[PDB]
Protein backbone atom coordinates (compact mmCIF):
# COMPACT_ATOMS: atom_id res chain seq x y z
CA UNK A 1 0.00 0.00 0.00
CA UNK A 2 1.23 3.64 -0.01
CA UNK A 3 1.01 5.75 2.10
CA UNK A 4 2.36 7.18 4.82
CA UNK A 5 5.04 5.50 7.60
CA UNK A 6 3.84 5.80 11.33
CA UNK A 7 4.07 4.19 14.45
CA UNK A 8 1.05 2.16 16.13
CA UNK A 9 0.73 0.55 19.68
CA UNK A 10 -0.45 -2.85 20.51
CA UNK A 11 -0.26 -5.54 22.81
CA UNK A 12 1.29 -9.14 21.37
CA UNK A 13 0.17 -12.72 22.36
CA UNK A 14 1.98 -12.49 25.87
CA UNK A 15 0.63 -9.38 26.92
CA UNK A 16 3.08 -7.47 26.48
CA UNK A 17 2.77 -3.92 24.68
CA UNK A 18 5.05 -3.09 22.14
CA UNK A 19 5.08 -0.46 19.15
CA UNK A 20 4.84 -1.47 15.43
CA UNK A 21 5.63 0.36 12.48
CA UNK A 22 2.67 0.89 10.44
CA UNK A 23 1.46 2.49 7.25
CA UNK A 24 -1.08 5.27 6.72
CA UNK A 25 -3.80 5.43 4.04
CA UNK A 26 -7.05 5.66 5.03
CA UNK A 27 -6.62 3.05 7.49
CA UNK A 28 -3.34 2.09 9.38
CA UNK A 29 -1.61 -1.23 7.70
CA UNK A 30 0.71 -3.78 9.11
CA UNK A 31 3.17 -2.70 6.70
CA UNK A 32 6.69 -1.44 7.98
CA UNK A 33 8.38 0.24 5.09
CA UNK A 34 11.66 1.00 7.44
CA UNK A 35 13.18 -2.25 6.97
CA UNK A 36 14.42 -3.14 3.20
CA UNK A 37 11.24 -3.37 1.02
CA UNK A 38 9.15 -3.61 3.71
CA UNK A 39 7.49 -6.55 6.28
CA UNK A 40 3.98 -7.03 5.48
CA UNK A 41 1.56 -8.83 8.06
CA UNK A 42 -2.02 -10.60 6.39
CA UNK A 43 -4.80 -12.01 8.00
CA UNK A 44 -5.66 -15.68 7.13
CA UNK A 45 -9.34 -14.99 9.08
CA UNK A 46 -9.01 -18.73 9.91
CA UNK A 47 -9.22 -19.84 6.15
CA UNK A 48 -6.21 -21.71 4.80
CA UNK A 49 -5.82 -19.50 1.56
CA UNK A 50 -2.66 -17.19 1.24
CA UNK A 51 -1.78 -14.38 1.86
CA UNK A 52 -4.94 -13.43 2.97
CA UNK A 53 -5.82 -9.72 3.51
CA UNK A 54 -2.97 -6.64 4.41
CA UNK A 55 -4.07 -6.63 8.34
CA UNK A 56 -6.08 -2.96 7.67
CA UNK A 57 -6.57 -1.01 11.68
CA UNK A 58 -8.76 1.89 12.03
CA UNK A 59 -7.04 3.71 15.00
CA UNK A 60 -3.64 2.47 14.99
CA UNK A 61 -4.02 0.51 18.30
CA UNK A 62 -3.62 -3.15 18.49
CA UNK A 63 -4.97 -3.95 21.50
CA UNK A 64 -8.01 -6.46 21.19
CA UNK A 65 -7.34 -10.12 21.49
CA UNK A 66 -7.45 -11.13 17.81
CA UNK A 67 -4.61 -8.71 16.66
CA UNK A 68 -1.94 -10.32 19.13
CA UNK A 69 -0.81 -12.80 16.53
CA UNK A 70 -0.57 -10.02 13.92
CA UNK A 71 1.19 -7.92 16.75
CA UNK A 72 4.12 -10.27 17.30
CA UNK A 73 4.54 -11.27 13.73
CA UNK A 74 4.92 -8.28 12.67
CA UNK A 75 7.29 -6.93 15.44
CA UNK A 76 9.27 -10.23 15.46
CA UNK A 77 9.58 -10.58 11.40
CA UNK A 78 11.22 -6.70 12.39
CA UNK A 79 13.66 -7.66 15.12
CA UNK A 80 14.85 -10.99 13.23
CA UNK A 81 15.49 -8.57 10.03
CA UNK A 82 17.55 -6.46 12.57
CA UNK A 83 19.26 -9.58 13.32
CA UNK A 84 20.16 -10.58 10.34
CA UNK A 85 21.19 -7.00 8.89
CA UNK A 86 22.90 -5.74 11.80
CA UNK A 87 25.25 -9.40 12.80
CA UNK A 88 25.73 -10.70 9.33
CA UNK A 89 25.05 -7.51 7.28
CA UNK A 90 22.53 -9.06 5.09
CA UNK A 91 19.94 -7.62 4.06
CA UNK A 92 16.59 -9.38 4.25
CA UNK A 93 16.51 -13.48 3.48
CA UNK A 94 17.80 -13.31 0.07
CA UNK A 95 20.34 -10.51 0.72
CA UNK A 96 18.74 -8.03 -1.57
CA UNK A 97 16.19 -6.74 1.05
CA UNK A 98 13.07 -8.94 -0.40
CA UNK A 99 9.90 -7.82 1.10
CA UNK A 100 9.01 -10.39 4.16
CA UNK A 101 5.30 -11.24 4.42
CA UNK A 102 3.87 -13.54 7.13
CA UNK A 103 -0.09 -14.58 7.93
CA UNK A 104 -1.50 -15.00 10.82
CA UNK A 105 -4.67 -17.22 11.64
CA UNK A 106 -4.06 -19.69 9.23
CA UNK A 107 -6.85 -22.40 9.79
CA UNK A 108 -8.48 -23.35 13.16
CA UNK A 109 -6.89 -24.76 16.12
CA UNK A 110 -3.76 -25.26 13.82
CA UNK A 111 -0.13 -26.43 15.91
CA UNK A 112 2.69 -25.15 13.55
CA UNK A 113 3.83 -22.26 11.99
CA UNK A 114 5.94 -22.49 8.51
CA UNK A 115 7.52 -21.12 5.30
CA UNK A 116 5.69 -22.24 2.25
CA UNK A 117 9.23 -21.21 0.07
CA UNK A 118 7.10 -17.66 -0.12
CA UNK A 119 6.17 -16.57 3.18
CA UNK A 120 5.79 -17.40 6.95
CA UNK A 121 2.15 -19.03 8.03
CA UNK A 122 1.11 -18.87 11.66
CA UNK A 123 -1.22 -20.96 13.10
CA UNK A 124 -3.44 -20.00 16.63
CA UNK A 125 -2.50 -23.66 18.07
CA UNK A 126 -5.67 -25.18 19.45
CA UNK A 127 -5.13 -23.56 23.09
CA UNK A 128 -3.79 -26.98 24.55
CA UNK A 129 -1.09 -27.72 22.54
CA UNK A 130 0.45 -24.32 21.25
CA UNK A 131 -1.20 -20.47 21.61
CA UNK A 132 -0.75 -18.64 18.84
CA UNK A 133 3.01 -19.63 17.51
CA UNK A 134 4.17 -15.89 16.41
CA UNK A 135 4.32 -15.24 20.44
CA UNK A 136 7.43 -16.91 20.41
CA UNK A 137 10.50 -15.55 18.83
CA UNK A 138 12.72 -18.09 18.49
CA UNK A 139 9.52 -19.55 16.68
CA UNK A 140 9.59 -16.69 14.12
CA UNK A 141 13.58 -15.89 13.55
CA UNK A 142 13.44 -20.05 13.03
CA UNK A 143 10.64 -19.74 10.62
CA UNK A 144 12.70 -16.93 8.63
CA UNK A 145 15.48 -18.71 8.84
CA UNK A 146 14.09 -21.17 6.91
CA UNK A 147 13.95 -18.40 3.86
CA UNK A 148 17.60 -17.33 4.43
CA UNK A 149 18.79 -21.37 3.92
CA UNK A 150 16.15 -21.67 0.50
CA UNK A 151 18.29 -18.83 -0.87
CA UNK A 152 21.90 -20.00 0.30
CA UNK A 153 22.76 -23.88 0.68
CA UNK A 154 19.31 -24.66 -0.14
CA UNK A 155 19.46 -27.74 2.15
CA UNK A 156 16.60 -30.38 1.01
CA UNK A 157 14.24 -31.18 3.41
CA UNK A 158 14.45 -34.49 3.78
CA UNK A 159 17.38 -37.07 5.85
CA UNK A 160 20.34 -35.42 6.95
CA UNK A 161 20.12 -32.29 5.00
CA UNK A 162 16.86 -31.74 6.32
CA UNK A 163 18.01 -32.11 9.65
CA UNK A 164 20.57 -29.68 9.17
CA UNK A 165 17.86 -27.66 7.38
CA UNK A 166 15.82 -27.81 10.66
CA UNK A 167 19.43 -26.91 12.90
CA UNK A 168 19.90 -23.91 11.67
CA UNK A 169 17.14 -22.87 12.17
CA UNK A 170 16.31 -23.43 16.05
CA UNK A 171 20.43 -22.15 16.12
CA UNK A 172 19.67 -19.05 14.47
CA UNK A 173 15.80 -18.87 15.93
CA UNK A 174 17.75 -19.19 18.92
CA UNK A 175 20.68 -16.48 18.54
CA UNK A 176 17.98 -14.00 17.99
CA UNK A 177 16.09 -14.74 20.89
CA UNK A 178 20.22 -13.63 22.79
CA UNK A 179 20.13 -10.88 20.48
CA UNK A 180 16.90 -9.58 21.55
CA UNK A 181 17.65 -10.80 25.24
CA UNK A 182 13.94 -11.81 25.68
CA UNK A 183 14.42 -14.57 28.27
CA UNK A 184 16.94 -16.32 26.24
CA UNK A 185 17.58 -19.60 26.90
CA UNK A 186 18.73 -22.76 24.34
CA UNK A 187 15.06 -24.22 24.49
CA UNK A 188 12.57 -24.27 21.46
CA UNK A 189 9.17 -22.71 21.78
CA UNK A 190 8.65 -22.58 25.32
CA UNK A 191 7.10 -19.30 25.11
CA UNK A 192 4.20 -20.48 23.19
CA UNK A 193 4.20 -24.21 23.96
CA UNK A 194 1.62 -25.79 26.56
CA UNK A 195 -0.03 -22.87 28.35
CA UNK A 196 -0.76 -25.27 30.61
CA UNK A 197 2.52 -26.62 31.49
CA UNK A 198 5.10 -24.65 32.89
CA UNK A 199 9.37 -25.34 32.09
CA UNK A 200 8.97 -27.36 29.21
CA UNK A 201 9.46 -26.47 25.59
CA UNK A 202 9.34 -28.58 22.06
CA UNK A 203 12.66 -29.09 21.91
CA UNK A 204 16.31 -28.49 23.86
CA UNK A 205 19.49 -27.75 22.53
CA UNK A 206 21.52 -28.17 25.84
CA UNK A 207 20.14 -31.39 26.12
CA UNK A 208 18.25 -32.83 22.84
CA UNK A 209 17.01 -36.15 24.99
CA UNK A 210 15.04 -34.54 27.83
CA UNK A 211 12.15 -34.38 24.48
CA UNK A 212 13.56 -37.42 22.89
CA UNK A 213 15.67 -36.54 20.32
CA UNK A 214 19.35 -37.74 20.02
CA UNK A 215 21.89 -36.14 21.39
CA UNK A 216 24.24 -38.54 19.56
CA UNK A 217 24.97 -39.91 16.08
CA UNK A 218 24.82 -43.42 17.11
CA UNK A 219 21.27 -42.77 18.46
CA UNK A 220 19.99 -40.77 15.05
CA UNK A 221 16.87 -42.23 14.14
CA UNK A 222 16.54 -44.33 10.23
CA UNK A 223 12.92 -44.48 9.95
CA UNK A 224 10.86 -42.49 7.40
CA UNK A 225 8.34 -40.42 9.60
CA UNK A 226 9.23 -36.29 9.50
CA UNK A 227 10.86 -36.28 6.54
CA UNK A 228 13.61 -39.14 7.97
CA UNK A 229 13.42 -37.06 10.91
CA UNK A 230 14.54 -33.89 9.77
CA UNK A 231 12.59 -32.97 13.53
CA UNK A 232 14.42 -35.26 15.41
CA UNK A 233 18.18 -35.65 14.12
CA UNK A 234 18.52 -31.97 14.26
CA UNK A 235 18.95 -32.23 17.77
CA UNK A 236 22.95 -34.15 17.10
CA UNK A 237 23.35 -30.70 15.53
CA UNK A 238 21.57 -28.36 18.10
CA UNK A 239 23.59 -30.30 21.00
CA UNK A 240 26.95 -29.60 18.85
CA UNK A 241 26.20 -26.14 18.39
CA UNK A 242 25.60 -25.61 22.00
CA UNK A 243 28.84 -27.19 22.75
CA UNK A 244 30.36 -24.68 20.97
CA UNK A 245 29.13 -21.69 22.12
CA UNK A 246 28.79 -22.80 26.10
CA UNK A 247 31.10 -25.62 26.45
CA UNK A 248 30.69 -28.82 28.48
CA UNK A 249 31.75 -32.51 28.29
CA UNK A 250 29.26 -35.19 26.31
CA UNK A 251 30.15 -38.26 26.60
CA UNK A 252 33.26 -38.17 28.00
CA UNK A 253 34.44 -35.67 25.50
CA UNK A 254 35.55 -32.37 26.66
CA UNK A 255 34.67 -28.71 24.58
CA UNK A 256 35.86 -25.37 25.32
CA UNK A 257 32.92 -23.20 24.66
CA UNK A 258 33.94 -19.91 22.34
CA UNK A 259 30.51 -18.31 22.72
CA UNK A 260 27.63 -17.24 21.02
CA UNK A 261 28.93 -14.72 18.16
CA UNK A 262 31.42 -16.98 16.89
CA UNK A 263 29.07 -19.57 16.77
CA UNK A 264 27.10 -17.15 15.03
CA UNK A 265 29.57 -16.41 12.23
CA UNK A 266 30.75 -19.91 11.83
CA UNK A 267 27.47 -21.24 11.28
CA UNK A 268 26.25 -18.64 8.76
CA UNK A 269 29.35 -18.52 6.82
CA UNK A 270 29.27 -22.43 6.87
CA UNK A 271 25.31 -22.11 5.69
CA UNK A 272 26.13 -19.08 2.89
CA UNK A 273 29.64 -20.39 1.54
CA UNK A 274 30.13 -24.23 2.34
CA UNK A 275 27.08 -25.87 2.42
CA UNK A 276 25.07 -27.09 -0.28
CA UNK A 277 21.29 -28.75 -1.45
CA UNK A 278 22.50 -32.42 -0.57
CA UNK A 279 25.10 -31.66 2.44
CA UNK A 280 24.88 -34.51 5.39
CA UNK A 281 26.50 -34.17 8.87
CA UNK A 282 29.70 -35.03 7.99
CA UNK A 283 29.68 -32.54 5.14
CA UNK A 284 28.89 -29.87 7.70
CA UNK A 285 31.59 -30.65 10.11
CA UNK A 286 33.97 -30.19 7.13
CA UNK A 287 32.17 -27.15 6.53
CA UNK A 288 32.28 -25.87 10.06
CA UNK A 289 35.54 -26.64 10.47
CA UNK A 290 36.64 -24.96 7.20
CA UNK A 291 34.61 -21.64 8.20
CA UNK A 292 36.59 -21.37 11.50
CA UNK A 293 39.68 -21.72 10.07
CA UNK A 294 38.81 -18.94 7.56
CA UNK A 295 38.23 -16.42 10.11
CA UNK A 296 40.47 -17.78 12.70
CA UNK A 297 42.94 -19.95 11.37
CA UNK A 298 43.79 -23.82 11.43
CA UNK A 299 45.45 -23.54 15.20
CA UNK A 300 42.35 -21.72 16.94
CA UNK A 301 40.90 -22.74 19.99
CA UNK A 302 37.98 -21.93 17.94
CA UNK A 303 38.62 -25.03 15.16
CA UNK A 304 39.83 -26.71 17.87
CA UNK A 305 36.43 -26.21 19.60
CA UNK A 306 34.45 -27.27 16.88
CA UNK A 307 35.99 -30.37 16.14
CA UNK A 308 35.90 -31.19 19.77
CA UNK A 309 31.89 -30.61 19.63
CA UNK A 310 31.54 -32.86 16.59
CA UNK A 311 33.27 -35.69 18.21
CA UNK A 312 31.66 -35.26 21.16
CA UNK A 313 28.03 -35.82 19.42
CA UNK A 314 29.73 -38.51 16.67
CA UNK A 315 30.45 -36.95 13.66
CA UNK A 316 33.63 -37.42 12.02
O1 LIG B 1 9.55 -27.62 14.69
C1 LIG B 1 8.79 -27.14 13.86
N1 LIG B 1 7.51 -27.49 13.74
C2 LIG B 1 6.97 -28.61 14.49
C3 LIG B 1 6.85 -29.71 13.45
O2 LIG B 1 6.75 -29.41 12.26
N2 LIG B 1 6.85 -30.98 13.85
C4 LIG B 1 6.81 -31.55 15.22
C5 LIG B 1 5.71 -31.02 16.12
C6 LIG B 1 5.83 -31.08 17.50
C7 LIG B 1 4.80 -30.67 18.33
C8 LIG B 1 3.62 -30.18 17.78
C9 LIG B 1 3.47 -30.11 16.40
C10 LIG B 1 4.51 -30.53 15.58
C11 LIG B 1 6.60 -33.03 14.95
C12 LIG B 1 7.14 -33.29 13.59
C13 LIG B 1 6.74 -32.03 12.82
C14 LIG B 1 5.37 -32.15 12.14
O3 LIG B 1 4.34 -31.85 12.78
O4 LIG B 1 5.34 -32.52 10.93
C15 LIG B 1 9.23 -25.98 12.97
S1 LIG B 1 9.48 -26.34 11.16
C16 LIG B 1 8.28 -24.82 13.25
C17 LIG B 1 8.14 -24.49 14.71
C18 LIG B 1 9.24 -24.06 15.45
C19 LIG B 1 9.13 -23.79 16.81
C20 LIG B 1 7.89 -23.96 17.45
C21 LIG B 1 6.79 -24.39 16.72
C22 LIG B 1 6.92 -24.65 15.36
CA1 LIG C 1 -7.49 -0.93 16.44
CA1 LIG D 1 12.99 -17.87 26.12
CA1 LIG E 1 13.81 -20.30 23.24
CA1 LIG F 1 4.56 -24.94 28.35
ZN1 LIG G 1 11.63 -25.65 10.78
Amino acid sequence: ITGTSTVGVGRGVLGDQKNINTTYSTYYYLQDNTRGDGIFTYDAKYRTTLPGSLWADADNQFFASYDAPAVDAHYYAGVTYDYYKNVHNRLSYDGNNAAIRSSVHYSQGYNNAFWNGSEMVYGDGDGQTFIPLSGGIDVVAHELTHAVTDYTAGLIYQNESGAINEAISDIFGTLVEFYANKNPDWEIGEDVYTPGISGDSLRSMSDPAKYGDPDHYSKRYTGTQDNGGVHINSGIINKAAYLISQGGTHYGVSVVGIGRDKLGKIFYRALTQYLTPTSNFSQLRAAAVQSATDLYGSTSQEVASVKQAFDAVGVK
